[PDB]
């Protein structure tokens, strides 16, 4: 796990930036062109600072280490613009381009902000076999949300951002830092804010992907409403979290109190969660016309 920035090269007759099409934790993320071929790619850019440089190492290790799994953006490669000395350099991370955009996307782009149950099982499938690999390889991704699980052309399913992931050396190994984004983060994370021997593994994950369940299902998290810090002292000390309709499937009212266990020791694991019959019966690996047809509507206007 050792990297070097200096003999990366220069991007100039490579790849240029296009457009902006969002941004991860630390950069900002670009739709670029490859000059010659005309070929799309996702290129994050950001100034190598002493203060983000080991977050950054710590990035590209873990892309080229897992993200050629099929629900994972598979990174190409980075290059370097090198600024005047004294001045921070521009590092570019080149990544798969997921053409119709993020979940979060999908949703403001739907009827009543409200995705059908047979597309929120695909996904939440799609995520869990994502996040099985990560956490069969000591990874906690740590930032799950619908703003990083992204689509591509084929409606493919594909988990991005690992600005803020931890890799563990033990199986039974633990982390204790406060971090991801607020609505998301589950309890036994937000417990180590304050409480200095308060421990999380794998198990928040699976906290995040019930909260971008209902992120799917109503069109934002719960305590959407309210400020991140008004949200962060209600999620430890309130209920699970619901749906509010009942209209939805009890197989898929039972996921969601399933992903939803505030105490991580109850809470079941990623080979658990796969099992569940919201996850295991879906009419799969071929029918996904709806989704690539709803994205063909966005495509058009
Ligand atoms: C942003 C995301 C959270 N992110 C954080 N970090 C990295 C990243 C990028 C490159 C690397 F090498 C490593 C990480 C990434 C990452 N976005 C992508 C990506 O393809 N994003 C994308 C593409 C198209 C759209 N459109 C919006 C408008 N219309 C509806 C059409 C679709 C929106 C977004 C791939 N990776
Ligand atoms: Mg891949």
């Amino acid at each position: 796990d050792e990297i070097d920035l200096s003999a990366l090269r220069d991007p100039a007759g490579i790849f240029e930036l296009v457009e902006l099409v969002g941004n991860g934790t630390y950069g900002q993320v670009y739709k670029g062109r490859h000059v010659k071929t005309g070929q799309l790619a996702a290129i994050k850019v950001m100034d190598v600072t002493g203060d983000e440089e080991e977050e950054i190492k710590q990035e590209i290790n873990m892309l080229k280490k897992y993200s050629h799994h099929r629900n994972i953006a598979t990174y190409y490669g980075a290059f370097i613009k090198k600024n005047p000395p004294g001045m921070d350099d521009q590092l570019w991370l080149v990544m798969e381009f997921c053409g119709a955009g993020s979940v979060t996307d999908l949703i403001k782009n739907t009827k009543g902000n409200t995705l059908k149950e047979e597309w929120i099982a695909y996904i939440c499938r799609e995520i869990l076999r994502g996040l099985s690999h990560l956490h069969q390889h000591k990874v906690i991704h740590r930032d799950i949300k619908g703003q990083n699980v992204l689509l591509t052309e084929n409606a493919e399913v594909k988990l991005v951002d690992f600005g803020v992931s931890a890799q563990l050396d033990r199986t039974v190994g633990r982390r204790n830092t406060f971090i991801g984004t607020p609505y998301w983060m589950a309890p036994e994370v937000i417990a180590c804010d304050e409480n200095p021997d308060a421990t999380y593994d794998f198990k928040s994950d699976l906290w995040s992907l019930g909260i971008t369940a209902i992120e799917m299902a109503e069109g934002a998290p719960p305590l959407c409403d309210m400020h991140p810090m008004r949200a962060l002292f209600l999620i430890p000390r309130n209920p699970a979290p619901r749906l509010k309709s009942k209209k939805w499937s009890k197989k898929f009212q039972s996921f969601i109190e399933s992903c939803l266990v505030k105490n991580h020791s109850q809470r079941p694991a990623t080979e658990q969660l796969m099992k569940h019959p919201f996850i295991r019966d879906q009419p799969e690996r071929q029918v996904r016309i709806q989704l690539k047809d709803h994205i063909d509507r966005t495509k058009k206007k």
